[PDB]
């Protein structure tokens, strides 16, 4: 079978906490009356949720309301417990209330108000400094949630709220987040395709916080190279081929051999043979103002097949790429 | 009642954006308390417990104040004030804000402070020492007043003295508030013995001058070795203790000036009292701490009329401090 693995940091933080902290299945959820909130407009729609801008009628303050389709009560309890555990953490979306509409009985989460900057406009105006600044803000959120024994498992641009006018950032949608327990085998069907770590694609279940650092690297690559997404897979098998076209196939075999991973036969006629590419290959006239030797060295240290070889969020915060923030 | 406003730093908050003073909208962020290990208890209060602690990541001593979340509004107020005042002369420095993962109880992390043996401090402190530390408190008050904040709980328990390093900090900003001209404040602030007459007569439009009354109470207890100086047994009796020294004539002049309605519960306890000479409180055990300059300075702090008290900046110019 595959060789076991464990996080290099915050390995036993949940082991040493009482069960109430991490046993979300036993967590008792309480909610108030949604009659105190009026929905204003839709902000987003997903598979198991709809997010709205809303107003609390009792204090005239804007909030965000996430209405949850109750596909699994277990999943609702998990997201709520994680949000309650992380509440007030740096750049973590703040859960302000939990409510239920009296007639539909549909539960909803109420968050601090957030104001998303026009993304298409943001993507063209962000400078080299802005990218470093916001990447550092994401790292504060990741180091905090990892220190709190939680993996986000869905780091991607859609799950990062930037209010550029206020230089404010929040890491949002904790619906896929999970508690880290050393040796635990997790479901690999997490994260969104372009942001999936190679551990998920090769079906290595004993992953950890380092999965978030791979997804973060994917976001950094897309921002500095102006290539969205950076690894453009068309399916989950093709996603690994897109990564191998950059990192090369030699190091992919070194990774699967190190953890004694059995590579799915469906990869046999699509993976091919690929040399390790230089990150400088992705520099072009449209992105060269965002690229520097520090950015490429930092990117190289995130985008590694070996999950244990990636920088932790705390190590990443010490990188020279952030010396100006 | 007749409205009143501060003689100094009157509009400092009016002229600053809402983000500075609007604590209810202040977004609090905290780290993981897992990086701190508690060493010993330093004090216990109604809504907090203070510990000496160690940051395990750098092996540096700090102080950790664990807050009982009686009101989130009160927590936001103390945090915003501490963040606004951070680095101010003799103001306790807020170094971090954390939360214990399991209890979810928020805690404030301060620079390390080392309180000198208090029982030893009283008899060892000289006339110079009292002038030196009084001046250190005044630097902190002039700074926080200039920053549009009144402490509202000046008392010995809220002054940290590290005598070996001649270091002072004004601590526990849990009752502090932003000054806005014309605002009516809750009079149920400060500790009984340090309450200004404005609070005792229920005059809500008070200002930074409340801190100068409390400071005067501390000065009187130090130079005369009478702890506390105005020993009230309840909030009504507290005003009678002040009147036994300042006299009832000037108390009526004060309430008439601001058209204050005196609570009927004072009727059969206030009595009639002459204005006393400060020299009356001098004795063999305290005469080495008293001087004409000390009594003149004390007289200028302990006045009924909040507008007639020295400001922290005026107090720093007094001859009592010519040696510091
Ligand atoms: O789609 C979005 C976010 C969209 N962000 C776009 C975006 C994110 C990051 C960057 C960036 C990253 C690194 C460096 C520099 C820049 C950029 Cl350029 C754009 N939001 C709309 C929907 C929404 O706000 N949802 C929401 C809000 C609050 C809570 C929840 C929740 O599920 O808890 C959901
Ligand atoms: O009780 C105390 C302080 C106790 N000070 C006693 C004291 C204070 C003033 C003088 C003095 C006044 C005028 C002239 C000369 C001297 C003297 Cl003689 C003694 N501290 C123990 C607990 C503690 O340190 N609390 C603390 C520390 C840091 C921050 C906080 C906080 O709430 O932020 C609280």
């Amino acid at each position: 079978g595959p060789v076991p693995s464990r996080a290099r940091v915050y390995t036993d933080v949940n082991t040493h906490r009482p069960s109430e902290y991490w046993d979300y299945e036993s967590h008792v959820v309480e909610w108030g009356n949604q009659d105190d909130y009026q929905l204003v407009r839709k902000l987003g729609r997903g598979k198991y949720s709809e997010v709205f801008e809303a107003i609390n009628i009792t204090n005239n303050e804007k909030v965000v309301v996430k209405i949850l389709k109750p596909v699994k009560k277990k999943k609702i309890k998990r997201e709520i417990k994680i949000l309650e555990n992380l509440r007030g953490g740096p750049n973590i979306i703040t859960l302000a209330d939990i409510v239920k509409d009296p007639v539909s009985r549909t539960p909803a989460l109420v968050f601090e108000h957030v104001n998303n900057t026009d993304f298409k406009q943001l993507y063209q105006t962000l400078t080299d400094y802005d990218i470093r600044f916001y990447m550092y803000e994401i790292l504060k959120a990741l180091d905090y949630c990892h220190s709190m024994g939680i993996m986000h498992r869905d780091v991607k641009p859609h799950n990062v709220m930037i209010d550029h006018e206020h230089r404010k950032l929040r890491l949002i949608d904790w619906g896929l987040a999970e508690f880290y327990h050393p040796g635990q085998e997790y479901n690999v069907r997490v994260a969104s395709r372009y942001f999936k770590g190679p551990e998920l694609l090769v079906d290595y279940q004993m992953y950890d916080y380092s999965l978030d650092m791979w997804s973060l690297g994917c976001m950094l690559a897309s921002m500095i190279f102006r290539k969205e997404p950076f690894f453009h897979g068309h399916d989950n098998y093709d996603q690994l081929v897109r990564i191998a076209k950059v990192l090369g196939t030699e190091d992919l075999y070194d990774y699967i051999d190190k953890y004694n991973i059995e590579l799915d036969p469906r990869f046999n006629d699509i993976l091919g043979r690929h040399s390790r590419k230089r990150w400088e290959r992705f520099v072009h006239s449209e992105n060269q103002h965002l690229v520097s030797p520090e950015a490429l060295d930092f990117l190289d240290k995130l985008l590694r097949y070996d999950h244990q070889s990636r920088l932790t969020a705390r190590e990443a915060m010490e990188h020279p790429y952030f010396y100006t923030v």
